[PDB]
DNA sequence: TCGGTAAGCAGTCCGCG
DNA sequence: GCGGACTGCTTAC
């Protein structure tokens, strides 16, 4: 095979690098890479090296890397620039990896571990590590096996072994449902003393080093226990040996508020689950704890024990070793759905990075920008500081609030990547500047035409238009890899509506799912056999396609988002081509184009319904327009469609034969006016929204900017089997919002958009009847936790402290002295509950970790004392008076001249 | 929470005769 | 009461 890296490290004057040689064997090699860097040299001498604005260099070969680095200090000294690739292990991989790097997953090392530590004195701190390790299990993925290390002997209890046979009974049996397809891949090795479990476990590592080593806060737990505490009985060098090169970095992590401590290891890429999970998942949680995202994830049942952690190893080892395996098959679960080492490892050989690299876009565009240049003999300028300023961002228009009861909307096809290819925006390619006149001056056609030689935005950039500048030729690359994962992700979901509908006439046979590739659009053939297929095989066969089309999701969304923050970066002072020109002619550029096309769409609305003035555009938001379509159905009448789905046929084919040549006409004009080098402005229909024909729904709703409701029924092509609700940024999106209470008023929103007001009223008024039912945790808001020192004030609020806050300082003087209760973690999301006073906590408030129940000498107290009445009206009513005075609708019913007799 | 801007709403404080 | 100035948080793009 290709051979491809697995691990690089600088250390000293070496490159350490781990790879896959090419007979498919994992190897080890020292290398003294001497590195090359440049300085600028005169016109008049041999050189074939040449900055990106083709300025000559010449190659400076140093005999080591501390020489380079040295060199280029003299250089500031100097005041001169220092070019080239400064991070000597990404030059060394452009060096040694010369092509496009294949890769064979099943030759790297992926472990996920995790460990359990007793504690009697509250949560184990990584850096005291003064309590055994009395768990280990660790899944290694060229093996396919979980290793178990289990102590059965501690100061805080010897057990008897873990039984894998009641391991494998149900929990009915009293067994611990350790899942069957595992249960044969378990290697289960107790130990008498922790000595002796921690040195097998370093031997055990030796032989099995781990390449990629993930698992659930691994990063700020598992790794820096484990290293302390071998630390604490063995000594450092010991610990090193986590590391394959024996070097390892007690790092600090800063931000805005603290300063915690993680533990780097020299030749291991640690990918820690619940980062990657925050990165590329695109949701935001109320809790990160591993129960709580499993059940999301997987529909897993959350793992039960009785009692405290503190005493589970003590009360039930068995429990406490099953629980302890199955953590770590569920972020294996996780990833097998979700696919996200699969995708860092596809994003960190693409870029030739450092796997774990994939965490920060500003270094995998470096990397990406740098390769590409060093293959035309370019050299890369030197990285300069920069103050941080503010600079302008898109255009959302203000709608005016309504109901509003047939939507089509519209969207430019990755913009802003778009914007940067059509315009040709890239450091080297700036032409220089004209004189600007105001954006709408631009908007509006009568500003004097910018250039008729360069391409232009209406920031006042100019650009080169004979050939593509480096950031455009590489953002379109993986632009068109995020083009064909998007085709997956939609045809899966296509397929996933005609297994629905055909669950609405189930055959009643025994049979099985067939063997298709969900990423391809069915067949006639195969649309004919899930016709006769049983209930239980088309729900198989769903569950499929919907695994295929979160996948396709997961490659095609980190695409956008990768490429998103090439055009992000460019407004990041970090980054080695930050340009506030080329950032803001990108959002300028956008804004002009939002208004641009609005106009254009309500002039040839206004000209196909003979109007004048009238506006058909009721809001855009960056590079989206929703477009009112109640003047387009009622010209036809309401009257003359067979069902609803016979005017979703007639919109969509109105919008895709009359709307999308207009709005091509009108984007075409406008890449002549700027002068552009390419069209690329592809405004697609996306959304098409309307009521059940015969219903009294209104449809959608906006209140502002940001926070509307749609009923679709089509999206980018997809037919819902039923309809679907596009809610965007009321409080059923935000996970601040109770869990319950996000629930009900989707109901409500449901209701008001397909069945009209009476329905709502029915609605609400059960709610309000029902809600002092709802378990508490189901009806508590969610925050994020920061700055908790700054307003404790010896255990009380001080000033402008915000609500969650002070629920937490109210719960830390109830735990007060309490050694073994849970403590709120600055950073972290606790769940809000308001209290009536006049109650024992003194305070309106009290908050607790979220993700958990509230410890047991309080939860009496809490649900005593909890203020039902204040909760539901700052979380569902307010909320839902917002929505109903927007759509004119009365969520309680009104009196009238029809009673009462 | 280590790894772009625009803009909503909850809440504090405090004016508004 | 509710708006404004402000902080905190969380969403849409
Ligand atoms: N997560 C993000 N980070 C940075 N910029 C973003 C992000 N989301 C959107 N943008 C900016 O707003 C523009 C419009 O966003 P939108 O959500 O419509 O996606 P897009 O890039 O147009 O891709 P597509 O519409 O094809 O999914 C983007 O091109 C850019
Ligand atoms: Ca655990
Ligand atoms: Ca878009
Ligand atoms: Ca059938
Ligand atoms: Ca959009």
């Amino acid at each position: 095979m290709k051979e491809f890296y697995l691990t690089v490290e600088q250390i000293g004057d070496s490159i350490f690098e781990r790879y896959i040689d090419s007979n498919g064997r994992e190897r080890t090699r020292e290398v003294e890479y001497k590195p090359s860097l440049f300085a600028h040299c005169p016109e008049s001498q041999a050189t074939k090296y040449f900055d990106i604005y083709g300025k000559p260099c010449t190659r400076k070969l140093f005999a080591n890397m501390r020489d380079a680095s040295q060199w280029i200090k003299r250089m500031e000294d100097i005041g001169l620039e220092a070019l080239g690739m400064d991070d000597f292990k990404l030059a060394y991989l452009s060096d040694t990896y010369n092509y496009e790097i294949k890769y064979d997953h099943t030759k790297i090392r992926v472990a996920n571990f995790d460990i359990e530590v007793t504690s009697p004195d509250g949560f184990p701190e990584p850096s005291q590590a003064k309590h055994p390790i009395d768990a280990i299990t660790h899944y290694d993925s060229i093996d396919d096996r979980f290793y178990v290390f289990d102590l059965l002997n501690s100061p805080y209890g010897n057990v008897e072994e873990w039984s894998i046979e009641i391991a494998a009974k149900l929990q009915e049996q009293g067994g611990d449902e350790v899942p069957s397809e595992i249960i044969d891949k378990i290697i289960y090795m107790p130990f008498d003393n922790e000595k002796e479990l921690l040195m097998e476990y370093l031997n055990f590592w030796q032989q099995k080093t781990p390449v990629i080593l993930t698992g659930w806060n691994v990063e700020s737990f598992a790794i820096p226990y484990v290293y302390n505490r071998i630390k604490n009985i063995f000594g450092e060098s010991t610990a090193k040996r986590l590391s394959p090169h024996r070097k390892t970095r007690v790092k600090v992590i800063e931000n805005m508020y603290g300063s915690r401590e993680i533990i780097t290891l020299f030749g291991i890429s640690v990918l820690d689950y619940i980062d990657l999970y925050k990165k590329f998942s695109f949701t935001n949680q109320p809790s990160y704890s591993l129960d709580y995202i499993s059940e999301f994830e997987l529909n897993v049942g959350k793992l039960k024990y009785d009692g405290p952690i503190s005493k589970l190893r003590e009360s039930n080892h068995q429990r406490y070793i099953s629980y302890n395996i199955i953590a770590v098959y569920r972020v294996l679960q996780i990833d097998a759905k979700r696919q996200f080492i699969n995708l860092s490892l596809d994003m960190g050989y693409y870029a030739k990075i450092q796997i774990q690299s994939v965490f920060s876009p500003i270094k995998t565009w470096d990397a990406i920008i740098f390769n590409s240049l060093k293959e035309q003999n370019k050299v890369i300028p030197q990285g300069r500081s920069h103050p941080v300023q503010p600079y302008p961002g898109a255009f959302v228009k203000e709608p005016i609030p309504n109901r509003y009861k047939y939507v089509m909307s519209f969207d430019l096809t990755s913009l802003y990547p778009s914007i940067i290819r059509q315009v040709n925006i890239s450091p080297e390619t700036i032409a220089g500047t004209f004189k600007v006149a105001p954006l709408h001056d631009y908007i509006n056609a009568v500003a004097e035409r910018p250039s008729d030689v360069y391409s232009c935005s209406p920031n006042g950039m100019m650009y080169y238009k004979d050939r593509d500048g480096v950031v455009p030729t590489e953002i379109t690359k993986v632009f068109n890899q995020r083009k064909e994962h998007k085709g997956y992700m939609l045809a899966a979901q296509r397929n996933g509506e005609i297994i629905k509908e055909a669950l609405h006439n189930p055959n009643l046979s025994v049979d099985e799912p067939l063997d298709v590739d969900y990423r391809f659009d069915f067949s006639d053939e195969i649309k004919e056999k899930i016709k006769k297929l049983s209930a239980k095989s088309l729900n198989e066969m769903l569950f499929r396609a919907q695994r295929t089309e979160v996948a396709g999701m997961t490659a095609q969304i980190n695409r956008k988002l990768l490429i998103n923050s090439l055009a992000g970066a460019l407004g990041n002072v970090w980054f080695r081509y930050y340009d506030l020109r080329n950032a803001t002619a990108i959002t300028t550029f956008g804004q002009m184009a939002l208004q641009w096309i609005e106009r254009k769409v309500n002039e040839y609305l206004n000209e196909v319904c003979g109007t004048e003035g009238e506006a058909f555009v009721l809001y855009g938001d960056t590079d989206s327009i929703y477009v009112s379509a109640d003047k387009i159905i009622d010209k036809v009448g309401e009257s003359k469609f067979r069902d609803t789905n016979h005017w979703v046929d007639f919109l969509d084919k109105f919008a895709r034969e009359r709307m999308e040549p207009a709005i091509d006409r009108g984007f075409r004009e406008m890449c002549e006016y700027m002068n552009n080098k390419q069209h690329l402005m592809f405004m697609d229909r996306e959304a098409i929204a309307g009521p059940p024909l015969g219903s009294k729904g209104i449809g959608g709703f906006w209140t502002g900017k940001k926070r509307y409701a749609l009923n679709v029924w089509d999206m980018e092509g997809t037919r819902y089997a039923e309809p679907k609700l596009k809610i965007m940024g009321l409080e059923t999106q935000k996970s601040s919002t109770p869990k319950a209470v996000q629930k009900a008023l989707k109901e409500c929103i449901r209701r008001m958009l397909q069945e009209g007001e009476e329905s709502l009223q029915e609605y609400f008024k059960e709610f309000e009847k029902e809600f002092r039912q709802l378990n508490y945790i189901s009806i508590a808001s969610v925050s994020s936790a920061n700055n908790i020192a700054k307003y404790d004030v010896g255990g009380f609020p001080g000033p402008k402290c915000p609500f969650h806050i002070r629920g937490i300082l109210t719960y830390n003087r109830a735990i007060k002295g309490n050694i073994d209760a849970p403590q709120v973690v600055e950073g972290e999301k606790v769940y809000v509950l308001p209290l009536r006073e006049g109650n024992p906590f003194g305070d309106k408030c009290i908050a607790w970790p979220s993700g958990t129940e509230i410890t047991d000498l309080i939860k009496d107290d809490v649900l005593h004392w909890m203020d039902y009445t204040v909760l539901l009206e700052k979380t569902f009513i307010k909320p839902l008076e917002g929505f109903t005075s927007a759509a004119k609708l009365d969520y309680e019913k009104k009196a009238s001249l029809f009673d009462m007799f």
